[PDB]
């Protein structure tokens, strides 16, 4: 092929921040005699040349510059914007010439008013007990504004490690951030949040999940002469109390001192008249779950 280009179809930023164009590219037709970048192109089919806003240009030309061409006559079309702002966002023309052939190439630059947020993404499966790891991933990444991604776990910062990894290749251009913990039964729908900020801290935006952990039932035991009084052979109920259970409880079994009893599969045990510790196990698609004995005493 006579031009191709290497860089990503879409790159994101946010007004006041900065962008940075990974791109390469490839001329049959030898090194380049001028480069012109476009805001918004428009073919003039009468005078067969390309109307429109112009950003840069090879031969009017620094580094105190806010639009630079960090690229070559060869190989090398990376664009840098610092500060981008909000007007910059459209589409891009990378207007290039060479000995005896032109070329326009397309690259979409979204740029949004405020911050915009990351995004969360979850396992299928997080349960209590089993470490799992949370990826917060931003569409954006730019040397001249650093930036970070916070995990927080009910507004409060997590002490959790996590990895914070960064991409800005032809490819993909992106911030990535890897949390790993060990969830407990109690992070059952408490909000995690990744929140972006800047290179001092300074809120920016966030994106929150709700997490979703399953467990065992989590089980309470009331008795109902409130402790251990019968003294004869008196009545006394027992039930068993599902505080939690993710997901909904399937199965309930009474026990003992160790053997389940007879035929007890509800939620109530009633003894009418055998004065050993007692609990009830209730169970789930995740497992059995039992609850704290019970001492009964004549
Ligand atoms: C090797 C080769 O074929 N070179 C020829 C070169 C390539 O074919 C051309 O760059 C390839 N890209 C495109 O088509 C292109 C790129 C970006 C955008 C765009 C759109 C919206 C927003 C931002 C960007 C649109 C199209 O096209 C030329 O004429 C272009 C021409 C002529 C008449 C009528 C029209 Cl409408 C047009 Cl676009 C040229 O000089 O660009 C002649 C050259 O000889
Ligand atoms: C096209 O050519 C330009 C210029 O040679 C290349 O830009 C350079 O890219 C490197 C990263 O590969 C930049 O290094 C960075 O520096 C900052 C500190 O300023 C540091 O914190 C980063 O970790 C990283 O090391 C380098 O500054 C930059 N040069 C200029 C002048 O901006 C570009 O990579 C080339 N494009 C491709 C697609 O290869």
């Amino acid at each position: 092929s006579k031009w191709v280009f290497e860089h990503p179809e879409t790159l994101y930023a946010w007004e006041g921040a900065c962008v940075w164009i990974p791109c390469t590219y490839r001329a049959l037709d030898g090194d380049l005699e001028s480069f012109i970048l476009f805001h918004n192109p428009e073919y003039n089919k009468a005078t067969s040349k390309f109307d429109g806003t112009r950003l840069y240009e090879s031969t009017k030309d620094s580094e105190q510059k806010r639009v630079q061409f960090l690229g070559d006559k060869n190989k090398n079309c990376t664009l840098s914007i610092h500060p981008v702002h909000l007007a910059d966002s459209g589409q891009l023309g990378l207007r290039m010439e060479s000995k005896t052939e032109k070329w326009m190439e397309r690259i979409h630059l979204a740029v949004s008013e405020r911050p915009f947020p990351p995004h969360i993404q979850l396992p299928p499966e997080i349960q209590e007990s089993q470490e799992v790891t949370l990826t917060c991933l931003l569409a954006f990444s730019c040397y001249g504004y650093p930036i970070q991604l916070q995990w927080l776990l009910e507004g409060v910062p997590m002490r959790q490690a996590a990895v914070t990894s960064t991409s800005l290749t032809i490819k993909s251009v992106f911030t990535r951030s890897e949390l790993k913990f060990s969830p407990q039964w109690s992070h059952h729908g408490k909000i995690v949040t990744c929140q972006l900020q800047d290179a001092d801290g300074k809120f920016l935006s966030a994106d929150t999940v709700q997490l979703n952990v399953k467990h065992t039932p989590k089980l309470e035991i009331k008795v109902t002469p409130s402790d251990a009084i019968v003294r004869e052979g008196d009545s006394v109920t027992m039930t068993c109390e599902v505080s939690s259970s993710n997901p909904e409880y399937t199965t309930v079994s009474w026990l003992k001192d160790g053997t389940s009893l007879k035929k007890q599969n509800t939620f109530t045990l009633n003894l009418r008249e055998q004065s050993g510790k007692y609990c009830c196990q209730v169970s789930n698609d995740v497992g059995p779950g039992r609850s704290e004995e019970v001492f009964l005493q004549v």
